[PDB]
């Protein structure tokens, strides 16, 4: 019992990532950072968890909880801002993405309006 209910959840999460990635800033972080794609994320930020890595995990039911998505998504945002000073749009990109991901995250799990506090 209970198994097919996991598929529907994955669909909703995939929508949030797709809509969030479609924003603009995610276009740069839409792939696993490397020694070329990143200034040294793998060297300083051990667990960056890019939008590409996280989305791939969602397809495997790795992401099916608001806490799981936020923890990983937040890690990249926090890790991206720490290893990226306000140079041009990299700093703003991470901040803007965080706000976009948070607002969209409250779309898949909407009981009515709010929750508490």
């Amino acid at each position: 019992m209970e198994e097919v209910e996991q598929t529907p959840l994955q669909e909703a999460l995939n929508q949030l990532m797709r809509q969030l990635q479609r924003k603009d800033p995610s276009a740069f972080f839409s792939f696993p950072v490397t020694d070329f794609i990143a200034p040294g994320y793998s060297m300083i930020i051990k667990h960056p968890m890019d939008f590409s890595t996280m989305k791939e995990k969602i397809k495997n039911n790795d992401y099916q909880s608001i806490e799981e998505l936020k923890d990983n998504f937040k890690l990249m945002c926090t890790n991206a801002m720490i290893y990226n000073k306000p140079e041009t749009i990299y700093y703003k990109a991470a901040k803007k993405l965080l706000h976009s991901g948070m607002k969209i995250l409250s779309q898949e799990r909407l009981e009515h309006h709010h929750h508490h506090h």
